[PDB]
């Protein structure tokens, strides 16, 4: 039984993401001053404007105009025909202290390993062997894509590339087969990749540089046949991008920024959030761990769910599937006692052991939040369970 | 085998789905006057104020202000110890045009059935043999809990109602047994319910309110025991609410609008959007889809998920999964040919069937977008396949 399945990317200068990633800049200034900060940072774009709004209760001294139009910056956006100009750009600031109401029910007069939780809500977790990261090949492959259509652009490159304007988007579509629940890829039934480009290099060209120094550099080749679709920039012209085609928003990628539509989500946004909003820690946690359960070699695949109400420390629930891949001797049941044993989800515990007080959230605003090497994700180093 | 699982629900004051419901006003507001109007509305609100921004192309003359006026009247926000009063809020409407490059490869030139989807993307639909509504319980009983809040505030009622105001929450954790991919639920585990108050109601009041005029009356008596977790106002005050005490913006509850963390979700939106905006068509029609093969009695559960390119008419894939629950005599191949015999996921065509281009949104914007009874969903209704 063969079966097709989709995940999609965005680059970095993609609307929304950029939203997410000014949301992240201001938590990370934020707590690089004050790690006690509350932070709730939504922020949005449209043609010539960003707007951040919300609620931070911070002792910071954040020059927030400042830290919006230096993201801005380095993503790129230094021309109005690029979708945005950060020099020019109006920036609206629109924040107040958090409510003393939610306040009351987190922190006051508790103590530091019983805060409550920050809202009530629901997160997962997923892991599958599919990949060296622990996560899902489409996701993965898709990510790659834009993450390397971002570093062509961002890092530099000797060629000529300075037709490649910041947005952009990748979808990839694999065919597997399913065994016992475990999931193996066949092929790469799909690639499609949109990129914003200016109005001088040709689709042909456009096309040519995106399958040899992007597609041919992320996707294994032996994934790769004659029969798969490669769609790079059917729109025929995306020149137009950014805010100036299309509103942003911070919390609209939360599947791109999770497991690309494998597993499943709770609802909540990760950027603009300190550590309290257990949208974001429950998460992360949640990540931890079903990657150590299939590190450990306990099964191919696992979801966890946990969940939160507001101003309550320890979860409301904990859900472990294993989607019958578990070892022999080991089942859901013994696996989520195993993960009772191991691991403590009161935000108050979460936030020390993850290290979630610390300015660590810009980087993960792009790129997605999980499958990643970088040392200080702590929720992506895996403990060994038995 | 069994397991906890949780959903939750928002009112219709909560900050975000005041968004979802102001997009959505929008748009019917255009396509009342204008059924081929583009929409791509988002919203955002803080304290005392609404921004309505994005992209229309339209030949409606709609009076945004008054629409975004008018809604939040309805919504019954209508003083500022509320969280938001109508009256004096601030407004602010930054639309533009319908990018010129993204119109040209929807429709521009192209036959009514062959436009293109509107974007990249991937939808998933879902049902469960669960509940009357094929849906999930613990989606159905948090969704319950919140519109039932609201019917009590809003329609009105003969008891002492005044206090409540419009924002809320709740969270449902259901015990569950598996059989076969089946699922039974056995009780409810835990119940959460946050509403909005005055000044003067106690909590004693507000618990025995809720308990008996809400929870007792759409939770099945057989269902709950002694065990059973009531969490009412945990918080113990909830006075400051909506945007007051929280950032709303378009786009921010996508799990509550669908299935609550069962399925699986593409990432996308759905207020705001017209229905070339696959997010929103493509998820409807792969409900109906899922719906239909459950009604039909070809298995208990159903995921399906659909792609998209931009400017391409046809999916880029279709996937149905029966987590093991067909019917003797069919699979999931089979019923993905089925599947093909009957639908065509074609937007142009998609939109026909639906009646997408009439004023039926704001309708969805709140409750949830499926298990609705509502005449006019068309994608409620559903297909006898075989
Ligand atoms: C298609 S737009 C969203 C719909 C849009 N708001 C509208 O008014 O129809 C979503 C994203 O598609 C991408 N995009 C914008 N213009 C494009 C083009 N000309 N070709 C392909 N993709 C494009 C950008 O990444 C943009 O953020
Ligand atoms: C907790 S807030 C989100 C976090 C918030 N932005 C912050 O600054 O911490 C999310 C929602 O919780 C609800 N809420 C607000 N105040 C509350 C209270 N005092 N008790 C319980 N729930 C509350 C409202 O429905 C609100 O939209
Ligand atoms: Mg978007
Ligand atoms: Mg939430
Ligand atoms: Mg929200
Ligand atoms: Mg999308």
């Amino acid at each position: 039984e063969q079966f097709l399945f989709s995940s999609e990317s965005v680059c970095s200068g993609h609307p929304d993401k950029l939203c997410d990633q000014i949301s992240d800049a201001i938590l990370d200034a934020c707590l690089e001053q004050d790690p006690e900060s509350f932070v709730a940072c939504e922020t949005c774009t449209k043609t010539g404007f960003i707007m951040v709004f919300g609620e931070i209760t911070t002792k910071a001294n954040v020059n927030y105009e400042r830290v919006v139009r230096e993201t801005v910056k380095e993503i790129g956006y230094d021309s109005e025909e690029k979708g945005l100009d950060y020099k020019t750009m109006d920036v609206i600031i629109k924040l107040e202290q958090q409510s003393n109401q939610i306040a009351g029910c987190v922190h006051v007069d508790k103590n530091v390993e019983d805060i409550g939780a920050g809202d009530q809500g629901m997160m997962f977790g997923y892991a599958t062997n599919e990949t060296k990261e622990l996560m899902p090949l489409t996701h993965v492959l898709a990510t790659s894509i834009t993450r390397e259509l971002d570093y062509i652009r961002m890092k530099g490159v000797s060629s000529r590339v300075g037709w490649l304007r910041p947005d952009g988007k990748a979808q990839v579509t694999v065919e597997y087969n399913c065994k016992h629940g475990v999931l193996i890829p066949k092929r790469i039934h799909t690639i499609l990749v949109s990129v914003q480009h200016d109005e001088n290099i040709e689709n042909e060209e456009i096309r040519e540089f995106v399958l040899e120094n992007v597609i041919k550099k992320v996707c294994p080749s032996d994934l790769m046949d004659k029969e798969t679709r490669i769609l790079i920039n059917p729109s025929g012209r995306f020149t137009i991008g950014g805010p100036a085609a299309d509103a942003g928003l911070t919390g609209r990628k939360i599947i791109v920024d999770t497991y690309g539509g494998w597993g499943a989500h709770g609802g909540g946004a990760f950027s603009g959030k300190d550590a309290t909003k257990v949208d974001r820690s429950g998460a992360y946690m949640a990540r931890l761990v079903a990657k150590s359960i299939v590190f450990s070699g306990l099964c191919s695949r696992c979801l966890v769910q946990v969940s939160y109400g507001i101003g309550i420390a320890r979860p409301l629930s904990l859900y472990i599937n294993t989607f019958g891949t578990a070892k022999d001797g080991y089942n859901d049941t013994k696996l989520l006692e195993i993960v009772n044993k191991v691991f403590d989800f009161r935000p108050g515990i979460l936030i020390k052991q993850l290290n979630l007080k610390s300015p660590i959230f810009k980087k993960t605003s792009s790129g997605g939040h999980f499958g990643r090497s970088e040392k200080e994700f702590l929720w992506e180093k895996p403990i060994i369970l038995q």
